């Protein structure tokens, strides 16, 4: 699958995901289409031997399974593939808890590539 933006971000506020760890979704929208593109199904295979996946595009190595990775550790103790699903609110359950690490979204620095430092709420305006 792969989700329209507004379509799909009031579904974050569905998740509170708004304000979550102080983050306003705009700045989660972001991470999807710079590390999701908003893709359900788009997952993206490492030269370390992994792959992120989801829309969330998080690395299974340290968080799902899929049988594959040599040493992974799937401490989400669940499917890679469940995440990349036309919905995505199951990995958002994983990611969100993910977050309750220090890092915060520097965990995607792809975020404080792009989502980092920008107007997060330039998603929220117009859209309901």
């Amino acid at each position: 699958k792969v989700y329209g933006r507004c379509e799909l971000a009031a579904a974050m506020k569905r998740l509170g995901l708004d304000n979550y760890r102080g983050y306003s979704l705009g700045n989660w929208v972001c991470a999807a289409k710079f590390e999701s593109n908003f893709n359900t199904h788009a997952t993206n295979r490492n030269t370390d031997g992994s792959t992120d996946y989801g829309i969330l595009q998080i690395n299974s190595r340290w968080w799902c399974n899929d049988g594959r990775t040599p040493g992974s550790k799937n401490l989400c103790n669940i499917p890679c593939s469940a995440l990349l699903s036309s919905d995505i609110t199951a990995s958002v359950n994983c990611a969100k808890k993910i977050a309750s690490g220090g890092n915060g979204m520097n965990a995607w620095v792809a975020w404080r590539n792009r989502c980092k430092g920008t107007d997060v709420h330039a998603w929220i305006r117009g859209c309901r």
